[PDB]
């Protein structure tokens, strides 16, 4: 028997859909401290209100009370020992004090703005570390410092000549050009060095910060539409697509001496001793860098350009010298540097998978000694799974005349590995990337980090010694997942977790038991920071399943049942689907706010499938990897095993009656399985298809597929708009969308896609968000968005 | 009293229909004529016919001739043969006609051939014979100099260049563009026609050949000089439109005047070179007026035309204001330029120079409270020796309302000025008296002056030749009147079709390219013959054919043109086609088909089956079609398409409606229940304006590349009628459909949008602006775009695709 869903009009759809829409505190900082043990800092917005600081105290004891926000006034830098915060807001630089001296605020600060002689915005500020009178920023594409105290402003870098024609100017310092951003997750080009330095001669203090220049000259430039459209312009993007030249990189060092007043008495920039291109002539990309937390040692995590090949290297302030036009002062300089200073490869990851970045990597202070190196990392490479391991690499200077022009051997640099010990093991994940960390207590020796040990489907936090390796405590309640910040003094944090069934909530626990046995600290619930919103009467958890493929792989799904489901009668089924690596959307986690749709949909009596298929993340390199090369091929396959399973086990599926619908990589997907399964799906919503990956870049697409030229028959496969001809010929079957602004998906693959459509003479809808990039923010956009798939379904899934 | 449902097919059912009609229509006209009279009294040929056609077995223009005898059968039709002269392609050429030399570009260059003159008619292909440069980038807008046929003229890199064909040498006159790689720091030009100018003013050309040679220099160093127009485009705001090769992903800038913003810095120059015995280049020299053009002339905003008296004399141009209601004929002598020069010592001489009795004269002024709409006709007559006076036809619409013929005398009034000063104009300054103006012609009809239609005066008989719509608005024909006994006028061309002609220079014969309703076109060959002392009633006589009409196909069935009186008593022509296998007592659903706009006119007695296929096509499935000028359409007189001044959108509906009840009333087949309205352009404009103001009257709407929002167009176009926003707030709020969205209808399948991205006429920003307010205020829409295509959709793949969609979506969408 036949579930039919109730046909209703166009405002009766957005009736539904504004009142479905009727139905969190970040960036922590615990600092110590009358009866409050400490202050936490954080930004959030309240009820009734933009985004603003706060703080709220936490009591030395708590009845066997939810903390109240306290107002101050997206981030901000801060100082521990003098309280000092540094943060962006209303087009400026602002900054005040908390802590410290003056102890701490009883009431509302005004922020003291910071002022300058500088022209256009003030990017990436940070404060120096070693002292907090001075601070960085990117103006125009280069480097300049700046005297919170004195007011005196000093530019470092001289890349960008600020020339009329944009074209003609390349160069940049301290910026994270598009790719880096977009596809390696990093957004800063400078690291300052933590530690002054007395180089001699008056002693005055010498400061230090490491930089990447970049000379984006080669690279394809692209027009895209500019915001307000009512001029008709674009703006110019370098924008490297896969195959073409990436920009050319290079790491330098800019320095600044300063008196015991903190006036600027001199700057100068340097560079290698030899080009980074001749040091390092198969990196392609900088995927992080930073210093020891002595300043000895600046390093760098370098990848080759099929990424497969990693390595960290340091590099010593020595080994940079004077730049120069004066071809006699740069021998002489060369010349000058000592024989013993070089590069060190502490670690090299390779693969025939691929390298994703992890951000852990954690350098002792040289307690041992100047001959060698000893330091936490992730790895993932070794078993297929992310795991920690305690690694000393040796520093034995081999000679080199660095007023040679020199070529690298094989392995140049690399240093002998004396220990190699891995803390964590098994068939499951340290956590290591998009803002997942570990946090070390080298008073305890203990390494706390999250993964997915107890299970894929939920983030705990877990803690190992790295002394002598063994058991494993947990230290979150299971049965949710959990995004966790600890306190600097290892006394207390704070998770942010919610499950399926019940919505987020922030507490802090206290880590308390004898301290003789710090490994088996119990951990006590002490404050909330917000308790979980009530679910709304009409929101039903969707249900969390796993099955086992025909190849006996393990993959987990969710099912929202057709809200008053009757038995025997089947009901039309939508497949949300994404399926792209670096992805799970099957955990356990409330998706109420960001998928409340999906139970919209159920609601109305559409059951909703959801597939993490092979290709998805949280399990493993082997599992991920299976996509490689052959994008599109592997996803499908998972896809309908699960929808049939999902039938098979439920029983209320309606197969004749199947919409798949996602958005970037779920709408190529969508794509696909019209193309290839079209007697499984009767229509596809696509939403941002990448629908040729000859146009997307090569951070992202190289590193899945390789380049176009090395894989010509996969990039046909995957790439849906060249095989438009197996498209339906019957109207209704397909709607495309896309956001004509998007700037990651260019509206292009959307163009493209119609261009052949019009040429295989087969039907299309369509619908653009003219002011809309990737995401969908404007909630009227949202709203009709929503109203026209329901409206789509109810006319076209019968 | 019952509906006729349509059948209903698939995709694929559609598209056989539409691969079928594109096929089985089964209907290459030559053009742009040129008579030579032969100077053999031995051979049996009268003329040759040179025009560019596309041959049998061929897929490109090339030039073409044909022989025309001297003698023909009486009853029988002599169909010419199609000669070629040389062993897409060839889209114009310039002639010689004292030399026989042919100037034309071909294959990314320029090449010339000789036929007649001295050398005598080929009898078979010739080679064409390219012409070198050592020029970077095209060679454009070529043209042959009158005054000695050696020498021509072409823009390359936005500046004006001369060559000798002969020996070889080319020399740039202006150095306006300095070919900076940055476009927006290199603003100027000369020669060229900007983007207004072409899409708006109908002109494609910014420099003009002074016809005639002079001898200052005793050396003996002949002068050749060039009037032309100086733009700077600075001020000018900047678009992106998207460019044709989509894989690259960027656009390309243009210098858009929007409605309300800055036209260019516009003034006219005069280039000279000097030449010796050999054809050499000895010098060259740019001048310009002797005070600027802004001193002189601050009201004009636009040069809509320029050229030369034919003695060389006077230069002369036609002026417009901004709001387009006052326009001045002015003639400028080449002693009021001097040459240009930093030097400010070196000005202040040549100023000093330019004696007293040089000026400009405003030789003619049109003023009106509608629109000054651009007429090609002005005529000027040679002068006698020392005569005060110039006579000329004109071509004059603001006077009784109608585009008429007058003979203008003017008297060139010397006032005396001192040109070292600077200078400011009162008003009036350099208007000439009007002894004389004789009206030629006069009614309630129009002689065509604009969009190729043009006069032939014939100085020996005193007689003018024109096209109008004296007969019926339904048909163009040819006329004849005398300019000297105003009186009688001749028709020259058959009633029942219209006809667009062609004259000999020796007014002995003429093509007319010509068609109706139910015939195709076909190209004739007429002979003006009879006693010469009675040059009026020359008889003409079919001669031969260059062309015959193609059979009507069988599955094409013309429509009907008719007329009704609106509820204001004004006269609206229609058409309707009727749907195919009409059975009686059946209502069937009917697509009003609207461009509604200005300068068109879509309903007149012509075939309508090549360019309106689809029409017939709809038809044939059992659609009613219907058509209706309605007021704001043109060839009906200034106060007919005066009535939306100010007001786009107001009107055009409600003749739109009117006419529709017109015809469900008459003919009693049309179902109001399932109205479908469709245009492009205007017509997707007014597509939407249906929907929301008469929406119990139009079930849905597909509006085709809309305006959406007048403040987006440009300042030729929507200031012409509109006037500029700030003076006219209501005006674009009422006729801007997009901000009109909340009275769109809250029902799907009511509304189609379809659009080609790389339309740079109608940017694709008023369709993406729709859309956003559509958005905005909860709207539902279905959207189609042609990412290859500009407005016109070329690529015949991408117009089988958009018939389809048409035909599927009124299939689906159009009940009750
Ligand atoms: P779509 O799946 C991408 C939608 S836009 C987007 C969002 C997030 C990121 C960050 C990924 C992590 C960086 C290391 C990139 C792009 O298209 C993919 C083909
Ligand atoms: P649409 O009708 C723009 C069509 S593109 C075009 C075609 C012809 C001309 C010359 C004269 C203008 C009246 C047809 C210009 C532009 O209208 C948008 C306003
Ligand atoms: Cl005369």
């Amino acid at each position: 028997a036949r579930f039919q869903v109730q046909k209703h009009s166009w405002d009766g759809l957005r009736s539904i859909i504004h009142g479905s829409r009727k139905y969190a505190p970040h960036d922590f900082q615990f600092v110590q401290k009358g009866p409050h043990s400490h202050r936490l800092y954080y930004l959030g917005m309240p009820y009734g209100s933009e985004n603003s600081l706060l703080y709220s105290e936490i009591p030395k004891k708590v009845r066997k009370l939810l903390l109240s926000w306290k107002q101050m006034l997206t981030s901000y830098d801060f100082h521990s020992e003098s309280g000092l915060f540094l943060f962006q807001a209303s087009n400026s630089l602002f900054h005040c004090r908390d802590g410290g001296k003056n102890g701490f605020m009883v009431s509302p600060m005004k922020p003291l703005e910071i002022k300058t002689q500088c022209s256009g915005p003030r990017m990436d500020p940070k404060i120096c570390p070693a002292d907090p009178a001075f601070f960085s920023f990117i103006n125009n594409s280069d480097l300049w410092v700046a005297n919170i105290e004195t007011g005196e402003e000093r530019r470092l870098t001289f890349c960008h000549q600020g020339l009329s024609n944009v074209l003609d100017d390349p160069k940049s310092a301290g910026v994270a050009t598009f790719v880096i951003q977009e596809e390696f997750d990093r957004f800063t080009g400078y690291w300052w060095c933590p530690t002054a330095s007395w180089e001699g001669s008056e002693g005055l203090k010498t400061l230090r910060i490491l930089y990447e220049e970049v000379d984006e000259s080669e690279v394809e430039v692209i027009h895209v539409p500019s915001p307000a459209l009512e001029e008709r312009k674009t703006d110019s993007y370098r924008y490297p697509r896969t195959g073409s030249k990436n920009p050319k990189i290079a790491l330098k060092l800019a320095e600044f001496q300063t008196d015991s007043q903190g006036k600027i008495v001199s700057t100068q920039e340097k560079e290698l001793v030899q080009p980074f291109s001749s040091l390092f002539p198969k990196v392609e990309y900088i995927a992080r860098a930073g210093w020891t937390r002595d300043g000895k040692y600046a390093w760098a995590m370098f990848l080759d350009r099929p990424q497969q090949w990693l390595q960290l290297v340091l590099l010593p302030p020595a080994l940079f010298i004077p730049s120069t036009e004066n071809e006699e002062q740069r021998l002489a300089s060369a010349r000058a540097v000592p024989r013993n200073v070089q590069p060190y490869v502490v670690y090299e990851e390779v693969t025939n998978v691929w390298i994703n970045v992890h951000d852990i990597f954690y350098p002792f202070p040289q307690s041992e000694g100047e001959d060698e190196l000893c330091f936490l990392r992730a790895n993932e490479c070794k078993t297929g799974f992310c795991h920690l391991y305690k690694v000393t690499a040796v520093l034995k200077s081999q000679g080199y005349d660095w007023s040679e022009p020199f070529s690298p051997g094989e392995d140049e640099f690399k240093c002998p590995i004396k220990e190699e010990i891995a803390l964590t093991s098994g068939e499951w994940e340290v956590l290591a990337r998009h803002g997942s960390k570990i946090w070390v207590n080298e008073e305890t020796k203990l390494v706390y980090f999250q993964g997915t040990k107890d299970t894929p489907l939920e983030h705990h936090l877990y803690v190992v010694s790295y002394e002598a390796a063994g058991e494993i405590v947990r230290l979150t309640t299971p049965g949710f997942s959990h995004s966790c910040s600890m306190s600097q003094n290892f006394d207390m944090f704070v998770s942010h977790y919610s499950s399926v069934s019940t919505p987020p909530c922030v507490h802090v626990y206290k880590l308390s038991g004898p301290d003789d046995d710090p490994l088996h600290k119990q951990p006590r619930f002490w404050a909330s920071m917000m308790e979980a919103a009530s679910c709304p009467p009409d929101y039903v958890p969707p249900e969390i399943f796993h099955f086992h493929t025909r190849s006996d792989v393990r993959l987990y799904g969710m099912i929202y049942k057709p809200h008053a489901l009757q038995p025997g009668k089947k009901h039309p089924t939508v497949l949300f689907v994404y399926g792209g690596p670096q992805v799970q959307l099957v955990n356990n986690s409330f998706k109420g706010i960001k998928y409340l749709r999906l139970n919209t949909l159920a609601s109305l009596g559409y059951a909703v499938v959801v597939i993490d298929g092979r290709g998805s993340c949280q399990r493993g390199l082997r599992f991920e990897g299976a996509l490689k090369n052959q994008m599109g091929q592997v996803e499908i396959e998972d896809q309908v095993e699960g929808l049939q399973f999902v039938a098979e086990k439920y029983g209320f599926i309606d197969l004749s009656r199947v919409a798949i619908h996602g958005w970037s990589y779920g709408g190529f997907l969508s794509l696909m399985g019209l193309i290839h399964k079209p007697q499984v799906f009767k229509v596809a919503i696509a939403g941002a298809p990448v629908t040729v990956w000859m146009a997307y870049d090569t951070g992202y697409t190289e590193r899945y597929m390789d380049v176009p030229e090395n894989n010509q028959h996969g990039y046909e496969a995957g790439s849906v708009a060249l095989h438009v001809e197996k498209l339906p010929n019957e109207p209704n079957r397909l709607l495309i969308l896309h956001g004509f602004l998007d700037e990651n998906v260019h509206f292009f693959h959307t163009n493209f896609l119609v261009s052949q459509l019009i040429r295989a003479g087969k039907p299309y809808q369509l619908q653009i968000y003219p002011n809309e990039r990737h995401s969908i923010r404007c909630p009227e956009s949202g709203e009709h968005y929503e109203v026209t798939l329901l409206h789509f379904l109810q006319e076209y899934l019968h």
